[PDB]
């Protein structure tokens, strides 16, 4: 704890010098610091470095960069309420001829990179929780679209880093085809297998966002966002949107469960129609 406390104000009281290099980080925690840190702290202890390992002290609470013995540069990670300080000491941080200066730069680098994905994780996790258990799409997990707003402490959030254009992009993607008799539904523009596919995901559909819905998977605790299309050959197309790639209880289960859907929607219609004794087209 001392030689870590002499270090690092050694390096606060030495700004600009090419020995030490400090680096101020912000967390921007959406939910707030109070269930921010945890998660922050548990990912940095989590956090994997190249060739070196994170100690955290804790009589002091700043993690030190050791390799995996202290090596010829020292680095400091110290977590505050709302703000991360990192501090880099070595001979010379200036020059990259294959010094340590060059590999602590880089080791430096890489720890802010991935503080920054841990806090994005985070607030993204936080926000997921949030609509799973509040069934309202936030509009810094997703983008109100033209459709939704027709339908229609985050305060920071909102006056903070661009909320909306960080919502997690199509993790997955796939396209159904529809049955000629589902083509058309019982409104016209509406097809038979869109609607039985509201149906069957009403239990997790958004209702603020049209053929939108949001799932959480058991095995991961993730919550996708999945969207629902009509592309014309009618067919439907679902994108799957969530931070990590989709696992198999949404990549299989889902798929299954609708295809079982719309084919029980057709046979029901086959049987109809031959109740009347219609004519059955190839297809049929």
């Amino acid at each position: 704890s001392p030689a870590l406390h002499r270090a690092a104000a050694h390096i606060h009281s030495s700004p600009g010098r090419s020995t030490c290099l400090r680096q101020t980080l912000p967390l921007s925690f959406v939910f707030g610091p109070e269930r921010s840190l945890t998660q922050f702290k548990e990912e940095f202890r989590r956090l994997h470095l190249p060739g070196h390992v994170l100690l955290e002290d804790p009589d002091s609470g700043f993690f030190f960069v050791a390799a995996g013995c202290l090596p010829d540069f020292w680095l400091i990670v110290r977590v505050l309420q709302d703000r991360v300080e990192v501090y880099a000491h070595a001979r010379s941080l200036i020059r990259e001829d294959g010094g340590p200066g060059t590999e602590c730069r880089h080791l430096q680098q890489l720890l802010v990179r991935r503080v920054g994905e841990i806090c994005r994780e985070v607030n993204q996790r936080l926000l997921l929780q949030d609509l799973h258990d509040s069934h309202v799409c936030n509009s810094l997990l997703v983008a109100e679209s033209e459709e939704d707003l027709w339908r229609s402490g985050y305060l920071a959030a909102t006056m903070q880093f661009v909320p909306g254009h960080f919502s997690c992009d199509v993790v997955w993607g796939t396209v159904i085809r529809v049955h000629s008799r589902l083509k058309m539904g019982p409104s016209m523009g509406v097809s038979r297998a869109i609607q039985a596919l509201r149906s069957v995901l009403n239990a997790f559909s958004v209702v603020n966002r049209k053929n939108m819905f949001v799932y959480q998977e058991r095995a991961t605790k993730a919550v996708y966002y999945l969207r629902l299309l009509e592309t014309s050959d009618r067919h439907i197309q679902l994108l799957v949107h969530g931070v990590g790639q989709a696992g198999p209880e949404i990549t299989d289960e889902l798929v299954r469960v609708l295809c079982r859907r719309l084919d029980e929607a057709t046979l029901d219609v086959i049987t109809v129609m031959l109740v009347r004794n219609c004519k059955l087209t190839p297809a049929d």
